[PDB]
Formats: structure tokens, C-alpha cells, sequence
């Protein structure tokens, strides 16, 4: 449905130019303000360039500022990097990025819901949070070790919860293949539902509604600072122990898209750039 193919990376010598170009499917350039991003070789994904909406706005990182130019073409649904005098520190993967909505709301609701808790998340999840959360425990859940000494690994479902400890609560936090095994054992779940249709690649498990009772719950219309609608609720099992699941749900309960939740943004494949 949405989808975004980098290319033109390539290897290139110093000093010379590359222009990497976006193909946008599923929706139109001109619309939404578009973004490139790059990761150079085991390094954090920076932001690198990006032009507003209506076209009028281009902002650029200190570190290509006279070098770079983004552009789009409308017609073609493109938007293209120009990057010239290229340093050997450009070498990275460039990711093309689409900004479609914002929903903070979300973002609260979890901080506020998981501080000072544990927090079980699959391999998947870590890599789409991209940094430990901090001021709670961070357990990841993966069959391979670990690489990240900030948070703790463990290769089980036992091995998270032996992890969290003789704690209240425990917060599982995603993805989809990581809520499929802990709905079972779960007592409460804390949703949040946008008003967002979306395809995605990542779904909530389906819970019965029987299995389930609603404590708590609150609409909230779209607005400038939340571009969804969205409806925050708490459910307690009927019939139940300490472990939560915490999930934002679009219609038909999907949750994720390539590392990334569809309705707030869309990431390319990415483009690699080699500059020596
Ligand atoms: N809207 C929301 O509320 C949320 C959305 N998301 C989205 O969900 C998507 C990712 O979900 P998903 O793709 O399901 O991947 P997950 O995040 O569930 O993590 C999957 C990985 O976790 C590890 N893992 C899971 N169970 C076990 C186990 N029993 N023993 C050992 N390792 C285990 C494996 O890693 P290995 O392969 O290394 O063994 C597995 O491949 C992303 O798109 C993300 O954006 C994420 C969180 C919340
Ligand atoms: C703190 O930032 C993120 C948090 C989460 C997990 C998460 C986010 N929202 C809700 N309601 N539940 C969750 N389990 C997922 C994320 O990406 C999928 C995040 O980065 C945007």
C-alpha cells in the first residue's frame, strides 16, 4: 500500500557528487513533508535533510549544510538527495522518510504507564525504539546474544519474567511476536486505539472481548497536536498474576510497519553510499 525505494547509492570517489533519489508509492510527495536520514557503518541513524509540506521550507544538518540539496518532483512522485563534494563521513545507508501524523498522546501514555517498571520487548522492538528507556529495566528478549550492554538479554519467556523479579507489575511492550506469548499470562492490557486505517506487517494478537473487562477508557478527538483520534483503555482479564501488555492499535489491530508505526511515518529501504 505505502512504500518508499531508495536508489543511486553507489560507490564514489572523494570529493566527487551522487544524486539518490525516492520513489513514493501510495500516496503523494507534495503532500507530507519528506525526510532523508543516513546510518553510517554501525553508527546511530541521523537525520540528514528535510523539506516541509507545501515545498517553501528545506532544513539541512550542520555537517552537509552547502554540500546536500533535497528536491522533489511532484510529477515523477520523487524526492531527490543532490550530494556534492562528498567526505568520507558521508559513507552510509541513506533511508528516504515520509512524515504522515503525529500522535505525542501515545508517546505520554507510555512513558507515564511504564516508569519505574520493568519492560519486556522483542528483538524487533529494541531495534525499532533504537535506545534504551530509560528509568526502567530493560529486558529483550532474543534467541542471539546481545549487542547492547545498556540493557539486559535473555533467550525466554521464563528468563524475562525471572529477570523483572519480585516487582508489582511488568510491562510488555511489544512487538507482535512478543504479544502473542505473553497475552496468555496476562492479567491487564493497557490500548491505545487510533482512528488510522493502515496496512501494516505487525498486528495486536486478537483478543476475545469476553476474556475482558473494561476499567478505564477515554476518547480524544484529532486536533493540531494529535493528527489521529485516539482512545486510550484498560482491560483486566476476567478470571486472572503481574504482567501487563501496553500497545497502541490502528483499525484492525495493527501495530507496526517496517520497524515503524504507520501513523506517524513510512521508512525506505535504504540506498548504500560509499565515499573512498
Ligand atoms: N504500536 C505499538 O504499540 C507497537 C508497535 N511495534 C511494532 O511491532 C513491530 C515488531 O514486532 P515483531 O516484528 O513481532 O518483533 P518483536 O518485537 O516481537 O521481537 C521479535 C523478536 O524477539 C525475539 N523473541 C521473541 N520471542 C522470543 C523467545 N520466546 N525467545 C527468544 N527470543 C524471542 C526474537 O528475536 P531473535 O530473532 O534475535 O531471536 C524475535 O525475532 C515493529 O514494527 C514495531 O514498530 C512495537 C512495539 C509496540
Ligand atoms: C517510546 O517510543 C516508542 C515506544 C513504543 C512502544 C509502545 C508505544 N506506545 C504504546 N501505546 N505502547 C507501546 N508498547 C514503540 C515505538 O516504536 C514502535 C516507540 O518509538 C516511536
Amino acid at each position: 500500500q505505502v512504500q518508499l525505494v531508495e536508489s543511486g547509492g553507489a560507490l564514489v570517489q572523494p570529493g566527487g557528487s551522487l544524486r539518490l533519489s525516492c520513489a513514493a508509492s501510495g500516496f503523494p510527495v507534495n503532500r507530507y513533508s519528506m525526510r532523508w536520514y543516513r546510518q553510517a557503518p554501525g553508527k546511530e541513524r541521523e537525520w540528514v535533510a528535510g523539506m516541509s509540506s507545501a515545498g517553501d521550507r528545506s532544513s539541512y544538518e550542520d555537517s552537509v549544510k552547502g554540500r546536500f540539496t533535497i528536491s522533489r518532483d511532484d510529477a515523477r512522485n520523487t524526492v531527490y538527495l543532490q550530494m556534492n563534494s562528498l567526505k568520507p563521513e558521508d559513507t552510509a545507508v541513506y533511508y528516504c522518510n515520509v512524515n504522515v501524523g503525529f500522535l505525542p498522546a501515545d508517546l505520554a501514555w507510555f512513558k507515564r504507564n511504564t516508569l519505574n517498571k520493568p519492560v519486556i520487548m522483542g528483538r524487533h522492538t529494541w531495534e525499532s525504539i533504537g535506545r534504551p528507556l530509560p528509568g526502567r529495566k530493560n529486558i529483550i528478549l532474543s534467541s542471539q546474544p546481545g549487542t547492547d550492554d545498556r540493557v539486559t538479554w535473555v533467550k525466554s519467556v521464563d528468563e524475562a519474567i525471572a529477570a523483572c523479579g519480585d516487582v508489582p507489575e511488568i510491562m510488555v511492550i511489544g512487538g507482535g511476536r512478543v504479544y502473542e506469548q505473553f497475552l496468555p499470562k496476562a492479567q491487564k492490557l493497557y490500548l491505545t486505539h487510533i482512528d488510522a486505517e493502515v496496512e501494516g506487517d505487525t498486528h495486536f494478537p486478537d483478543y476475545e472481548p469476553d476474556d475482558w473487562e473494561s476499567v478505564f477508557s477515554e476518547f480524544h478527538d484529532a486536533d493540531a497536536q494529535n493528527s489521529h483520534s485516539y482512545c486510550f483503555e484498560i482491560l483486566e482479564r476476567r478470571g486472572g498474576g503481574m504482567i501487563s501488555l501496553i500497545a497502541a492499535l490502528a483499525v484492525d489491530r495493527v501495530i507496526g510497519m517496517e520497524n515503524a508505526m504507520p501513523w506517524n511515518e513510512y521508512w525506505g529501504q535504504g540506498t548504500q553510499v560509499t565515499v573512498s
